[PDB]
């Protein structure tokens, strides 16, 4: 099955999952001097005060940390968006050096990784059926770089022990998200997909573009993850990132001058 490996990474994914090859795949790069600012963007609202965190999943591929998405609680509204975006989990792509891992790039630029909180439609009433819409999905995605250490991810970082190999789980309640974000919210937008398999094109994106300092000891202890799971051969969960995609007949907004 599919991962980030030399015979079954991206380069592979097209033959299971044809939409590989799509007019709207992600991740892309984002040229700062092509994107056009929009002047009619409205400004992200982002409420998660009530956000309720229950888990945090070695999926095999990233680890998640997953929120109570059954009411109203932690939701994404405005920016480009119409609607009510409800937050179901995030996750990171990270790299094996402090030079890549993340999924989108900024003039080419790779960050150390990538944060993706991951949002649906309310309006498709769960997330199964919201992934099958092109608007369905809502991910709000931050660069991290290495530096200062960001405290409010220190407690992701204390807990990766627990679930070092996949299907592992522990957990996660009253984390509070808030702390994963930067000052600013200005962001650019574009339409695009999951960029993991199935890779469904339901996605409008909205990246920031003020990236969050993170050290290079949480970075570190994001690499010390396993890809595999217990009692198999050990395969650190490093450069977990889709390299960016064709952005073909799509452009990116700035909600920023
Ligand atoms: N990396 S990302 O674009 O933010 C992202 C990628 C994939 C998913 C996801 C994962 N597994 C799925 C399984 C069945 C249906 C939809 C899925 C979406 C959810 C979010
Ligand atoms: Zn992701």
């Amino acid at each position: 099955h599919w991962g980030y490996g030399k015979h079954n990474g991206p380069e592979h994914w097209h033959k299971d999952f044809p939409i590989a090859k799509g007019e709207r795949q992600s991740p892309v790069d984002i040229d700062t001097h092509t994107a056009k600012y929009d002047p009619s963007l409205k400004p992200l609202s982002v409420s998660y005060d009530q956000a309720t965190s229950l888990r945090i999943l070695n999926n095999g591929h990233a680890f998640n940390v997953e929120f109570d998405d059954s009411q109203d609680k932690a939701v994404l509204k405005g920016g480009p968006l119409d609607g009510t975006y409800r937050l179901i989990q995030f996750h990171f792509h990270w790299g094996s050096l402090d030079g890549q891992g993340s999924e989108h790039t900024v003039d080419k630029k790779k960050y150390a990784a990538e944060l993706h909180l991951v949002h649906w439609n309310t309006k498709y009433g769960d997330f199964g059926k919201a992934v099958q819409q092109p608007d369905g999905l809502a991910v709000l995605g931050i660069f991290l770089k290495v530096g200062s250490a960001k405290p409010g991810l220190q407690k992701v970082v204390d807990v990766l022990d627990s679930i070092k190999t996949k299907g592992k789980s522990a957990d996660f309640t009253n984390f509070d998200p808030r702390g994963l974000l930067p000052e600013s919210l200005d962001y650019w937008t574009y339409p695009g997909s999951l960029t993991t398999p199935p890779l469904l094109e339901c996605v409008t994106w909205i990246v920031l573009k003020e990236p969050i300092s993170v050290s290079s000891e949480q970075v570190l202890k994001f690499r010390k993850l396993n890809f595999n799971g217990e009692g198999e051969p050990e395969e650190l969960m490093v450069d977990n990132w889709r390299p960016a995609q064709p952005l073909k007949n799509r452009q990116i907004k700035a909600s920023f001058k």
